[PDB]
C-alpha cells in the first residue's frame, strides 16, 4: 500500500477532499458512489465542500508516506 494507508491528521474530523493515487504514480477523482479498482489507493474519501476547500488551498502538503497492510476500512462518516 503506497503512499497513505494511515494518516497523522491534526483533527480528523473534517479532513480535506477526496483523492485516488495509483501504485503507478497516476492520481486523479475516484467515483464515491463506487468501489476503487485494485492498484489505486484512495488517499482521502468524500467530505464536505469545506474540505474541498482544505484540500484544494492546500493543494496537497504531502502523501503521507505510511505504507501498511491494511488501514483503508469504509468507516469515514460519523455523523450525517
Amino acid at each position: 500500500g503506497p503512499g497513505s494507508m494511515s494518516i497523522n491528521p491534526f483533527d480528523d474530523d473534517n479532513g480535506s477532499f477526496f483523492v485516488l493515487v495509483n501504485d503507478e504514480e497516476q492520481h486523479s477523482l475516484w467515483p464515491a458512489f463506487a468501489d476503487v479498482p485494485a492498484g489505486w489507493r484512495v488517499v482521502h474519501g468524500e467530505a464536505d465542500r469545506a474540505a474541498c476547500l482544505e484540500y484544494i488551498e492546500e493543494h496537497w502538503p504531502d502523501i503521507r508516506p505510511k505504507s501498511l497492510r491494511d488501514k483503508l476500512a469504509t468507516g469515514r462518516g460519523f455523523d450525517q
